[PDB]
C-alpha cells in the first residue's frame, strides 16, 4: 500500500446547490478522527481504495493521514502510471517508477466530506475523497511509500505536531484494515 | 454526428484473465464486415455509445469505421471538452473543435472483439466478432482513433490506406442511414 498525506478541505452536498465548501473551524470541535474513514475517488462510493489514519487540527487547518491498499486501484493506477500516453502528458517531468507523481498530478487534492452546518446525529464526517475535479486551494494531496516522508513534504506542520502525527500512524498496522470495496469509475456507469 | 476511424486490434475474451490478442491474419478470412457492430467503452456493456460501419482487410490491418450515436455521450462528451479542466489537461491548448481533439486522446485505442483462435481453424459456429470498444488502454498494432463530422475527412487521415481502399470502404459508409440505428444502450452519469 501507499501513504496519502495533505491538508483537507470539508466539503457539504447541499440538495441543489453543487457543492459547499465549509471554514475548517466550522469542525474543529469534532478533531482529533481516529476511527477510520473511506478513502474513494472523487466522491464516488464504490471506488474505496482505502482508510484513513487520522485527520487533526494543526496549525491553520486539518491535517489528513490515509492508506491507500486496495489492490485492484494499485494495480490500475500503475498501469497507467506506466503505459498511459494520457496520464504521463501533463507531468513535466517523470521519473520511472513515475506512480507517486502520477497520483500527485491527477489526485492533487483531498476533500473532506461533512454534514451540512445546519445540523443533531449521524456521524459528522463520511469518508475522503481523492480529487480532481476541486479546487486549487485549501489541501494538496502528497503520496508515498512511508508516513514519515509524507509529512516531511510539508512546511507549515510544526514539530510537535509531525511527532504526534507519526506517532499515531506508527500504531495502525496497515493488515488489520478490511478490504476497500473498490470497481473502476468506468465500471460505476 | 461523428464518425470514427482506424486500424484495431483484435482480441478475444478482452480484460479477462484468458484474454488473447489476435494476429489479424488469424481473422482475415471473416472479414469484410458490413453489418454494425456496436462500439462500447473498454469493452464494457451498456457503454454503447455508437454502430460500427464496416471492418475492412487492408494493406497495412483492419481498418473499422464507425459512427458515434448516443446522444447522451456526445452531450456530456462536449460538455465536458468544453468544461473540465480534467478532459483538457493532456491535450495541446486551445485546439479547434475541443470533441474531436478529446476523444482522439482519452479515447485512442479501437478494440475488435474475436473469439479465441481455438475455434478459427476449424471453421466457427457463430459470429467471429462481437463489438468493437473505443478504449483508454491497451492499443498495440492499433494507431490513433480519429474523431470527425466527415466520413471522408476521418479515412483520409490516414495515409497508410490508399485511395482505391478508401473509395472501398467509404462506399459502404454513406450506403448507411446513421438514423435507422438503434439508440445505443449509454446512460449519462450526470
Ligand atoms: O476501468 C478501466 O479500465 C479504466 C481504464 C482507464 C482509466 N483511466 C484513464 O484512461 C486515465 C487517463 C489519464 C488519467 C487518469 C487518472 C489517474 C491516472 C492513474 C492514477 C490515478 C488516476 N486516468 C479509468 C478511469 C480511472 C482509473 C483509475 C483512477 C481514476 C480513473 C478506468
Ligand atoms: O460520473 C462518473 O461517475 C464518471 C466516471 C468516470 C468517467 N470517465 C473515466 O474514468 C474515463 C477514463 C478514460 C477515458 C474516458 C472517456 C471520456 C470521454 C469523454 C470526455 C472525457 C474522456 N473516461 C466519467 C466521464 C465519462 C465516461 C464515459 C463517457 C463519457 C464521460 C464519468
Ligand atoms: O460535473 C462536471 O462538471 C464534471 C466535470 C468533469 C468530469 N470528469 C471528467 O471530465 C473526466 C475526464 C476524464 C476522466 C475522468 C475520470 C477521472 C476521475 C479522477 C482522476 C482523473 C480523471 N473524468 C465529470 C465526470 C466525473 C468523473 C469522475 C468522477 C466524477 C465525475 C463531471
Amino acid at each position: 500500500g501507499l501513504y496519502v498525506g495533505g491538508f483537507v478541505d470539508v466539503v457539504s452536498c447541499p440538495k441543489l446547490e453543487q457543492e459547499l465548501y465549509l471554514d475548517p473551524d466550522q469542525v474543529t470541535d469534532y478533531l482529533p478522527v481516529t476511527e477510520p474513514l473511506p478513502i474513494t475517488i472523487e466522491h464516488l462510493p464504490e471506488t474505496e481504495v482505502g482508510w484513513t489514519l487520522g485527520l487533526f487540527q494543526v496549525s491553520h487547518g486539518i491535517f489528513c493521514t490515509g492508506a491507500i491498499t486496495s489492490p485492484a486501484f494499485l494495480e490500475l493506477a500503475s498501469r497507467l502510471a506506466d503505459t498511459s500516453h494520457v496520464a504521463r502528458a501533463p507531468v513535466k517531468n517523470l521519473p520511472k517508477e513515475p506512480l507517486l507523481e502520477i497520483l500527485h498530478t491527477w489526485l492533487p487534492g483531498l476533500s473532506l466530506s461533512s454534514i451540512h452546518p445546519r445540523e443533531p446525529s449521524g456521524p459528522v464526517f463520511q469518508h475522503v475523497s481523492l480529487c480532481a475535479l476541486g479546487r486549487r486551494r485549501g489541501t494538496v494531496a502528497v503520496y508515498g511509500h512511508d508516513a514519515e516522508w509524507v509529512v516531511s513534504r510539508f512546511s507549515s506542520v510544526s514539530k510537535s505536531e509531525r511527532a504526534h502525527i507519526l506517532q499515531h500512524v506508527s500504531s495502525c498496522r496497515l493488515e488489520d484494515l478490511s478490504t476497500p470495496n473498490f470497481v473502476s469509475p468506468l465500471e460505476t456507469l
